[PDB]
């Protein structure tokens, strides 16, 4: 029951589900923060997750936005799905993607947000994120600059995280705990 | 001394090894299920394993194989090797492997049919299978697909398992133990 | 306090970090082993590492360069950064790096000449070294060659520390600890 969690693992590694069950300890209400990407939309299939649980869709700036919506003061916890997607949007809205500086300095502007508004938060809050760095070492230079990125989120979240685990095969090791 | 272990890591990661002890501690009888792939017959070197340790060939339909053998009821425990390449022979027999719903509900089937003989076996079992979900997101399809149902797979079989064991050079930590 | 310490971990897992703090506990005086690569040199920036520590640039046969220099004798640890370059620079100055049998053994005899020189060693030595074997096949026959190499040679330096330590996302899980 900590203030601040990190749930990290690789693809398939159930880190969902159990960043999903952390926020249902969290209460009843759970704020699910999805950071997904003219006059209409189409939708991919959602997961099926409980019905007093409230939606908020923000791919970009998601501190700022969860701040404005005001929702923390309506809700018991918090998930947020996920850390990866905000990497991906914040490197696909640059100029030059295979340029480092700007997107890795974006994503840092983005993650110390986040850091600022957990810190501030009346509910506490599950983070869902990945772990790409222990594969070959890619060739492509926007996708090494997606790697180095996504892994320095982790560190800052992990540092600032009361409780992070990591994920393998469904069953989460204990990295840190309170 | 448990019913069901897995035991998974990355390339070179001496998940073999710790398996065949693990075996070595079943019994000095010990059943190894190899899951590997016109007239003649070219082999690569094979390992060199103990001499009373027999030795199934089955690339797929591993539980139907190891059940119609009897051969559960002549030795004193089961090692699986390995789960890889068994969702490997499951993806190349489909007729598209860019496409993922057969492949995966086969796989599937697959891996409960494995569970269920173990759950029903006399002997106890050690499995291994390989961590494939932490590196960078691969561009193949076939590649994506094959490591989300390697995952999908390696999730089932660690929450069956009684013991689950992550190797990291060579070395285990313990991800689950009753 | 171990004699012999590994940290390793993924792209960005703050394994420098953690080595670079267990050598500062070594002592004031720490010799940093950097394994990196007609008229000039140019420089990439360097690390900001204290004042006290003497740089030991030795790209190939770290051993024997180590022992030589004597240096053993004037400092009071060391860390080794890192054992992926020193695998890098081995399979990039055999002929053909397409083949595997050379460039293994070659890193067998650098990994057994400092298993030899750490265990012959007054200070204690703490080394750095990445995890690569967690991610898809990747399909160049040099690149699973090196893979396979690098694993190898963790392996062997896990066996031989007295600590060996995995690191997610900045944070140690101990795999060894006398």
């Amino acid at each position: 029951g900590s203030h601040m969690t990190l749930v990290l693992g690789g693809i398939r590694s159930g880190k969902s589900q159990y960043a999903e069950q952390i926020a249902a300890g969290f209460g009843k209400k759970i704020l699910y923060v999805a950071t997904a990407e003219m006059e209409y939309r189409v939708r991919k299939h959602q997961e099926r997750r409980p019905k007093s649980w409230l939606t908020l869709e923000c791919p970009r700036h998601v501190a700022s936005a969860v701040g404005e919506s005001g929702l923390l003061d309506q809700v018991d916890g918090v998930i947020l799905e996920c850390v990866t997607l905000l990497s991906s949007n914040t490197l696909y809205a640059q100029k030059d993607p295979t340029d480092y500086e700007p997107f890795q300095e974006a994503l840092i502007e983005e993650i110390e947000a986040l850091k600022k508004l957990i810190r501030q938060s009346p509910v506490p809050w599950v983070l869902v994120s990945s772990e790409t760095g222990m594969g070959i070492s890619q060739s492509d230079a926007e996708t090494r600059h997606y790697c180095d990125g996504l892994g320095i989120a982790n560190q800052l979240l992990a540092k600032s995280a009361d409780e992070v685990y990591f994920m393998v095969a469904g069953l989460p090791l204990t990295v840190k705990k309170g």
